[PDB]
This record gives structure tokens, sequence and C-alpha cells, in this order.
């Protein structure tokens, strides 16, 4: 069931968000991770900890693609993705979900 952060709501049955009553379109994997986030918030989480964790247990591609995830999440979630409010970089460790 639905989770509240900040202007965003998240419908996990739904695979979407809404941000101020806005649909933003997020693929699976986009989503898969958010969501995941968003059931530990303010947690750091690794990066090769969420590849497994969302990208599944099999998956050895390169770490990178979390960074490349979560930058597609924060170009269309953010209002200004240089200063993100929700996916924030704890630097040389992770990211978390910010909330209030």
């Amino acid at each position: 069931n639905e989770i509240t952060i900040k202007d965003i709501v998240i419908y996990p049955d739904a695979y979407s968000i809404k941000k101020r009553g806005e649909d933003i379109e997020l693929t699976h994997r986009e989503f898969e991770l958010f969501h995941y986030l968003s059931k530990h918030m303010g947690q750091v989480m690794t990066r090769e900890h969420l590849l497994q964790t969302v990208w599944g247990y099999d998956y050895f591609g390169d770490v990178r693609t979390v960074d490349v995830t979560i930058r597609r999440l924060r170009e269309k979630i953010e209002d200004d993705p240089s200063h993100p409010e929700y996916i924030v970089t704890r630097r040389g460790v992770g990211y978390f979900l910010q909330q209030h």
C-alpha cells in the first residue's frame, strides 16, 4: 500500500508515482529502486547493495548502472536535480531517501 514522502506519493501495486498529483513515468527498475529506498527512509544504501537488491542476485553488470538509474530518477522527480531533496548522495558511501 501507498507511501508518502513530501510532494510524492508511491503506488506499489501500480508501479508508479505522482508528484503534486501528477504522474511521473518511471521504468520498472527506477520504480523498484525508488520504492526500495522509500521502505528504508533515511538509511544509506551502498551501490553494491542496491544492485543486487533491485537488479537481482544473478546480476553482475557494472555497478554504475545504479548511478545511471539514480540520475534518471533525479531528472524525473526532482525540482532541481543538482540539489536533490528526495534521493541524496552520501559521498563515498551510497544513496538514501531523505524524508521530512
